[PDB]
């Protein structure tokens, strides 16, 4: 209604005297470390419940309908997961059975340590692509060709199918172990803010580039062409050019089958997504298309007659655990860090989505610890890095999922598909498995439709999307992520280095101050010039602050004093022979400052000293308490620059200046 | 005196209606490029006067009194320049002849393009070290030994004295040209803010740690030992151990003569600095100690009898210009970027010190063009990077310097020191030249005494000093600078990601709001809870802003709503069978925000949505004009979240709630 106040002009000291402060808490490092480590059993029970969240949702079960919901979601997600594993095994350059291994053990491990309920841990296209890329870069194909086979002219250096897969599997296991170790280190040290740097446009561009690279790789697999494992800089462009040059050496049957299953899967997925109000349970198009592909490929001998590319390499059994070949961490530390951070980011995103959809809370450090333990347990069983795919996750959420029991049942399907089932998947073409991956790329290919929206929105974030998407295409995929985080941090620094300063003026008959470049009927005080500077002054925006002051006052405090001294020597010689007109004061509305960066408080003191020589006072308006306490420690309040120069509000400074002008002409 | 106002509670819309805004300026890209490139004669005269600042101080000269002070300082700095110029050549692994070339040619170029008056362009101890650091790594000593000389058992692979320097001289010329091009790029593209990242603790710790590497490198010449040109990681640590292991192979003639001039040059310099009130002109101790060193070394045959290390390699002549060996810019691009930025940082640092004392403004972007053409012109005559030493600069200013005429006269002394003079410096020991460099290291060795001062001051800046000083010792000197720039920028992100939020309360009978953790007698409104959050919300601190709200209200907006649904299902079944207590509203005092980072502004709409379900209003207090216009573009003002939720001041949000509850119970 009515906003009326009546108080004296407390600038800095008229308010600090009669206001008793609170005594700061003593450090007492001994008592701090003693009180932190609790001795009562309450803290022990709390940390046990937090570290192992399985003991929370188990006692409060609702078996009656939860049993049926979990068993149906488990069989469905198990089918989907074994299909996605046998499909993504090609993205990691590992055999097909190791994908099923990586789709089984992580599920068992993410049961006594996970803190989620609607997450299906397993393979992931982007993570498997990164694993395969680093495996190809660390163990390429031109390092295994053994000369044997009595060739025509030279030594018969044919393909090394065999012991090469063992080396690739050992390398993938070492990479997974290193990723798990990095995740456990990030979880135990309670460092979780490191993944907050992955903004929405950054991860969007990263996923778009990863989807492009996955499309290129799966197109190489479908066409049944052999490239030269180009890796490094412009690897995707080079391999795409090599594919375009090797179009003649394709397989017509494999290409036709792949295109047909792509069209079928895309049409079925679009029909199920659009007309959702008629069929709530998503039709498992992957399962039926894989069954019909295995049925058609088994009838006619596509391997012999049509020379198709089938798997025919399923051993259908387990294997004893193999110790990882430790010693390759120095040359893969950055790759493992990138894989771990992207896996944790995707996992946290999916968890937060399916938690705010079902109204429950998911911890971050617990998810980090759970995924670290899962990757460590997977490294001991010849598996690659595990994550949660959004397509596989939606299955248990749509079909009905309450706890992780549906996830444990999803491993029973993989369990029976490892020991007994799998012989029927022998004549399955690799082009069919390479198609469902492309069909799942529709969710990430449509992410490019946000650039026009982000451009109308904050433009600095729209550039981060395009920068991350392009930079993660030229120089690899893992190196492109590091180039995005640094670019995002540089963009943040540039937004606090080049602020939006204004010409704050006074609204008539009130005390509210608005910018002069946005409103017209604003009257500024006679002689006084007000200035606001956001983005607190640090070592980078000191020259920017100087230029802002020089532009808002019209002149320079240095050149005016130089001209005054040049005109003063003409006065001291005349006795022997015989600019700063409008600016009366400068009220700096430094209300949007947080830190001071003492290198900047030196410049502030220099400004106050320079303007004092030209008879121009530099007052402050909205200096915070934590900022004044910092400036006082940095040696700013000398015998001449007292606290009376600072004020509490913007109108207090103007009122004090008007009263001083009225009382002193 | 009296601060009294009487205005209605204009929140956001009661102020926006009757306040007509100013129309934004039209882009008009066709006219923007036309109005920028002016055609009048004033634009042509302005670009020539700024690019060539010689046409300013030359017409208004004071030959009557200025020429007398420049001829005495020119011959004074010429003797100091010809000694420091040839002494710094040892740090660049180039012969002593090319050291005088770097003190004559850069002066001629820094006469028509320079924008300063008290700067003596020439070599520099830190800059020459970075130049010689890459010469040892690109052309090491074990890459030129030629087997010849009928050795004892194996081929006589003795030293390559002779054509070995030709590979080092041509390498320094290519490095000099690449540094000059980068400086012209920064000057041509008008990008000068890149050197603002070199903060005072960053450049302070870099020059301090560089003084250690100069001390270790010059100690090798004093002791006259032969190391193994260790470069890379821990280069200074490895070469220091090798010196201690080779103490037995020292030279008592070079050590005693080297340690003697260390004490003499340090004592006279310290005595002259303290007792300045008796002798205004600094005594050239560096000059008198070199002449007496050559006289003693010429009398007794120190080369033959005492086996001392002398130069005896001064041809005393010029050379035709040699074209730079283009093709080495790819492997020296990362090294030249670190040298081109320190050659400009020290130039502006030393320039501005002697500019505020003589009261003349030095152009910023012109120094990039000035030293740019200087290094380019120096590359065509077999020189290294040119800079301005603080020790050599203080000579021309203390003895009397007005313009660059004293610098040109200083080049005449170096001019005669090449054609005629120079034969007398033949028996000069290398330990004497390697000692005057160590004596000047006192200015940088005493910079360690600021770490205790910076610790009592802003502690984040004291860590950057120690980080830069240590990191520039482990991994080289040029790589340590880049590790400091990224660490300094990272500290700015850490200060804006972890802000200093408070519990702002109300002062009785007034309208000023202060933090509750600093003052005691502060009354908060009944039910209303105020929160202030500096360091504007971006993608990194968006999660910390959630934890900040959860801590100031006591509860969580998510878990409380989850318990409400857990308690609501018991209500919908009872009809079939038969927390948020204190927090009334939330006033976010977002007055210290500058940008939005729409990635983070989506959570602001989520926070209002999360608190609206629990019947808690989330109001805003001090949102700026440039931020509210950004919220509308990012899709924040929907049909439910209107502008009435925002307020102009903090007390308007409290006054609105007190009247709303009074009128609506
Ligand atoms: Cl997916
Ligand atoms: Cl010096």
């Amino acid at each position: 209604c009515s906003y009326t106040v009546s108080r004296p002009v407390y600038s800095e000291l008229a308010f600090q005297q009669q206001r008793e402060r609170r005594l700061p808490e003593r450090r007492t490092l001994r008592d701090s470390l003693a009180r932190s480590c609790s001795c009562s059993r309450k803290r022990a029970f709390g940390v046990v419940k937090t570290l192992l969240p399985i003991l929370d949702w188990l006692p409060k079960y609702r078996v009656k309908e939860w049993l049926l919901s979990d068993i149906i979601s488990g069989v469905s997600t198990g089918l989907v997961g074994t299909l996605q594993g046998m499909a993504y095994a090609l993205l990691a350059a590992v055999p097909v059975q190791f994908g099923l291994y990586s789709a089984f053990f992580p599920i068992l491990t993410y049961f006594v340590f996970g803190t989620s309920r609607h997450i299906s841990v397993g393979p992931f296209p982007v993570v498997s692509l990164m694993v395969g890329s680093v495996v190809l870069s660390m163990a390429p194909d031109d390092h295994f060709l053994v000369p044997s086979g009595n060739g025509s002219a030279l030594n018969s250096t044919t393909l090394d199918t065999g012991t090469r897969d063992a080396a690739r599997v050992l390398l993938a296991s070492t990479l997974t172990l290193l990723v798990g170790i990095i995740q456990l280190v990030f979880g135990g040290l309670q460092i979780g803010f490191i993944v907050r740097y992955l903004a929405d446009p950054l991860v969007g561009g990263f996923t778009t580039a990863a989807a492009f690279q996955v499309l290129v790789s799966q197109l190489k697999i479908v066409l049944n062409v052999s490239t030269k494992n180009y890796n490094g800089i412009l690897s995707i462009i080079y391999t795409l050019i090599e594919i375009f040059q090797n179009i003649g050496d394709t397989n017509i049957a494999d290409f036709i089958a792949g295109l047909l299953t792509i069209i079928v899967c895309m049409a079925v997925k679009e029909l199920n997504d659009r007309f959702k109000h008629r069929i709530p349970v998503p039709i498992p198009i992957e399962v039926i298309v894989t069954i019909i592909a295995t049925a058609i490929s088994y009838g006619a001998n596509l391997e012999k007659n049509y020379n198709a590319g089938i798997v025919k390499s399923i051993p259908s059994g387990f294997l004893p655990p193999v110790l990882p070949s430790v010693g390759l961490f120095s040359d893969m530390l950055a790759a493992s860090f990138s894989i771990a951070v992207v896996a944790y980011a995707i996992a946290v995103s999916v968890g937060k989505v399916y938690a705010t959809k079902h109204d429950y809370v998911i911890d971050g450090n617990q998810e980090f610890i759970a995924f670290g333990i899962s990757n460590v347990f997977s490294g001991f069983f010849s598996c690659f890095v595990a994550t949660t795919a959004l397509s596989r996750t939606a299955v248990q959420e749509s079909t009905g999922g309450k706890t992780q029991v549906a996830g444990l049942i999803s491993a029973v399907i993989v369990m029976v598909a490892i020991v007994a089932l799998g012989r029927l998947l022998e004549p399955l073409q690799k082009s069919v498995l390479a198609a469902v991956v492309i069909a799942n790329l529709k969710g990430m290919f449509m992410q490019v439709c946000d650039v026009p929206r982000l451009w109308k929105q904050n433009k600095t974030d729209a550039v981060i999307w395009v920068f991350t998407c392009i930079m993660s295409i030229i120089l690899g995929l893992d190196l492109g992520l590091l180039a995005g985080l640094l670019f995002a941090l540089l963009t943040v620094v540039l937004r606090v280095q080049f602020p939006s300063w204004n010409g704050l003026g006074s609204v008539p008959s009130t005390d509210i101050y608005k910018s002069i470049t946005h409103y017209k009927n604003l009257e500024e005080p006679e002689g006084v010039k007000i200035l606001r500077f956001s983005s607190p002054i640090f070592y980078g925006n000191v020259d920017g602050f100087k230029k802002c002051i020089n532009s808002t006052v019209g002149f320079d405090a240095i050149r005016v004093y130089n001209k005054r001294l040049k005109a003063l020597r003409r006065i001291q010689k005349l006795i022997k022979k015989g600019p700063k007109v409008p600016i009366h004061s400068l009220v700096l509305d430094c209300g949007a400052v947080s830190f001071l960066d003492v290198v900047g408080v030196r410049s502030l003191r220099m400004i106050v000293k320079e303007f004092q020589r030209i008879d121009v006072n530099v007052y402050f308006a909205l200096l915070q308490d934590d900022v004044l306490e910092k400036m006082e420690q940095c040696g700013f309040f000398d015998d001449n620059i007292r606290k009376d120069r600072f004020f509490l509000t913007v109108h207090d400074a103007i009122l004090h200046l008007q009263n001083q002008v009225k009382s002193r002409e």
